[PDB]
């Protein structure tokens, strides 16, 4: 089926301008997957038209009130079933582990928060799970819906031209350099090996620089990595 | 005088767009800081106008040329002094410790990448560091640019008004925050503590220090193991496992 990705947000243009950019608007048009921005401020009721008051406990902080992220959750659901998501600092952290979990919903739901956040008891009736785009704060959930959504799009199949098989995170490792013409720039010559080396000259070439970057960088992905023998070989080699 | 993010992109509309919105775009408007998209296609040289190219190694996988990155840096780096960050997924995992850091400089550089990457001769010679945005790989470095960017604008004092308070929240406490609410006091028959109804200042804030502690235990044990707990954050995660 055609994934789906509902994005609540006060700023639904912001989603759309984003989506129009890029290999991602492509698959849209062709229709691999679909966003789908909804106006928070649609399903107020009040005459201010209210999406947002003074939180409980004292100031002036604002924070997201319950009812329209309620109505606006609801109306979702009444139509189809969707997956859905707060996305909220406290939430797991998001990684490449993450996106290959989400990519087998085919309906998803992301609740944007602004101002100091959500009130949390629509989170406690609506919520599925929460996620956080990582260990430090946004002014808004919007960022973070679209670069999830970016992140989970981009691995279906025919999205991408014929890789996202071999790349950082994906491995456990990350990833090797990358060159292009010309051959030198300012002194600096493209390593030789992939210019004229054979298919396992380079393929050695870069596992060797994928570990050694992994290593220097990230050292505890070499952890967390089930090592294949050669790997581990390698790996020795650079300690 | 203010703070200058410069970002180099094959998209800079998108970059343009994004900053009209919320509370970022206030502070853009007042003055408070700028954001600068930079055209990587008005770099190039050649007659295809060439951004990206075969890579090396095989294949027909597209990587970002060093001549137009190089000469938009040299551009912006000739009329003014510019931190340069390549977002990349092998650079520093962005955290709120990095979005700190660099809320010291006052004009940082954004060079975005596409498709496979970028070459990496540029980012050597150009680099002053890279950047990543978690562990997860998107399809262009432009989101990436926008979130520093937003995590690292919001905190110049006056962007945030009286809405929010950046110096009590997620991560830059090294916990994760308490729950929030707001009015109705009563919705769908769930109530908002009554501590935060009618508690005093202290009440409120035990409470809430209680729930960061226990969210962070439940959710980020890790975050607790790295915390340098304070006497009383020692005794309230006694006070439950
Ligand atoms: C300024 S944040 C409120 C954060 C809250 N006061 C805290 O410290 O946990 C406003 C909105 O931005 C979004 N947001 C901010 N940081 C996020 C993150 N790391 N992951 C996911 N969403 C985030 C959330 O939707 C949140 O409701
Ligand atoms: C599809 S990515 C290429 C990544 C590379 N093939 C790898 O596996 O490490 C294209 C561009 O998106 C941006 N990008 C992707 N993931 C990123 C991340 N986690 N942090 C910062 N930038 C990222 C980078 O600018 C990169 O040049
Ligand atoms: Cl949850
Ligand atoms: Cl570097
Ligand atoms: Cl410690």
């Amino acid at each position: 089926h055609m994934k789906r990705y509902n994005v609540i947000t006060i700023f639904p243009e912001m989603i759309n301008e984003i989506f129009k950019y890029g290999v991602l608007s492509k698959g849209i048009d062709i229709g691999l997957f679909r966003v789908n921005p909804i106006n928070l401020r649609d399903y107020t009721e009040d005459k201010h038209k209210t999406v947002d008051d003074y939180q409980y406990g004292g100031g002036h902080g604002l924070v997201m009130k319950p009812e329209p992220i309620y109505k606006a959750i609801a109306d979702l659901k009444s139509k189809k079933d969707t997956h859905v998501v707060f996305l909220d600092p406290r939430g797991e952290q998001f990684t490449q582990k993450t996106a290959e979990r989400l990519y087998n919903y085919d309906d998803i739901t992301f609740v944007c928060g602004r101002y100091e956040g959500i009130d949390d008891r629509v989170r406690e009736l609506m919520a599925d799970e929460m996620i956080s785009i990582g260990d430090f704060v946004i002014t808004g959930g919007e960022l973070a819906a679209v670069t999830i959504i970016d992140a989970v799009a981009r691995l279906i199949p025919g999205v991408l031209g014929d890789s996202p098989n071999e790349e950082s995170f994906t491995t456990g490792l990350l990833e090797y350099p990358h060159f292009t013409r010309p051959a030198e720039f300012m002194g600096k010559k493209v390593p030789e090996v992939l210019i004229s080396g054979n298919h396992e000259e380079i393929r050695r070439w870069r596992l060797t620089e994928s570990i050694k970057t992994t290593l220097q960088n990230r050292p505890d992905m070499i952890l967390r990595k089930s090592l294949s023998r050669e790997e581990e070989q390698i790996l020795w080699s650079l300690t």
